[PDB]
């Protein structure tokens, strides 16, 4: 593993992934385990739920995405979409799904009515924190990964397919696999416009 | 201490600390470099770079917590305010400094106008990138030997904060992170069973 800061700087968006893993599946699980154990949540509420799809379940997820898009995308746009999914995400080793348990969120809103407007946002925040931790650690072991949002289109089909609770709200999908091309250009705005220091 | 842990070790190390003091294991410039690294490399939707971070040290740190006290004075009566003041003074104000996390609403609005199809996603995505920055800074601050907590005295203080440091009106405050060298260790943390929270299917 790199240092925290090195691992963070290493993390990029990869679309050009393949269906190979440098680590055993149990170590991929242990990444997710580590994030879910230690990434913080408001009130220690532990609303985050992670589903790791590998092998044929990974392929099924991307089939669900394609089938969902077929319903809302005219034929030609679909054909381009299909080839792009098939040549990036669906070619990967696996996909991480991030959900937020709405029973927890609703429970906190009911139990702590003074903070009730804050819990949905705090739930989205802890989800994003888990997303960054997983993203970095997957790349640290040598995968490439991207962060996708084909929810809320797919959410009911995903919950149906893997028998997930109806109250798990899908946030993001993170396909990953060994990369075959390097990241491209990234623009950076000046740090001095975005950071102020006052003593 | 200054030498970094691995990503996983740094993440596991990170805990909430309320018992902090006004000392630093590192020079101020290295505190700034932690923020710099987070703001450079933490992702944002569309590479939109909506996060804005204000680091308060010294007298500015103390002023922030004085603003929080004064805000609470307005909504917390009498004897009970005395307890709140002592708790702020003994938990956040006694730290070395405070990180403030903002999101640039001109950036968000700009995205919503340029990409109307995605307009309802940008505010959520902005909150998400904010949280990613918050974790990165939290973890790195603790790795160098600080304790830190994550506070939400916004939206009570937000106008007073923007007034006091002359910050743009379109910077929306998300969270405040006081930090300092810790004087007590973290307490008990409950963990729900991981198999209720993680599923693996192949
Ligand atoms: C909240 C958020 C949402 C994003 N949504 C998408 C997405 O739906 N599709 C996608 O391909 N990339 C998405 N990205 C990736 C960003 O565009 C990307 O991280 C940014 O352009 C910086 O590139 P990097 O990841 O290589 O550092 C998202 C990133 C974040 C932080
Ligand atoms: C989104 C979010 C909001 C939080 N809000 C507060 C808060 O306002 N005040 C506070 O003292 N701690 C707050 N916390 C800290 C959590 O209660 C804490 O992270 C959780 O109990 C786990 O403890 P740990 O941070 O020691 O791992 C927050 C954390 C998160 C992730
Ligand atoms: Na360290």
């Amino acid at each position: 593993e790199r240092t925290f800061s090195e691992a963070l700087k290493n993390r990029r968006t990869y679309y050009s992934i393949t269906d190979q893993s440098p680590i055993p599946d149990q170590e991929i699980e242990c990444i997710i385990n580590l994030a879910v154990r230690h990434v913080p949540s408001a009130f220690n509420s532990q609303s985050t739920r992670v589903v790791l799809l590998l092998g044929k379940s990974h392929k099924k997820l991307w089939n669900i995405v394609k089938d969902a898009l077929r319903k809302i995308v005219p034929g030609e746009a679909f054909a381009k979409t299909e080839e792009k999914i098939d040549n990036s995400f669906a070619c990967g080793y696996g996909t991480v799904l991030f959900f937020e348990d709405q029973k927890v969120v609703k429970g906190l809103q009911e139990a702590f009515p003074s903070y009730q407007e804050n819990f949905p946002g705090w739930s989205l925040q802890t989800s994003a924190m888990h997303q960054l931790a997983v993203w970095v650690m997957l790349e640290d072991v040598g995968f490439g990964a991207s962060l996708q949002h084909y929810n809320p289109l797919i959410d009911d089909e995903v919950r149906r397919a893997w028998n997930l609770p109806a109250h798990w709200h899908l946030i993001a999908e993170m396909p990953f696999g060994v990369p075959v091309n390097k990241p491209g250009e990234k623009e950076f705005q000046p740090l001095e416009e975005r950071i102020k220091v006052f003593k």
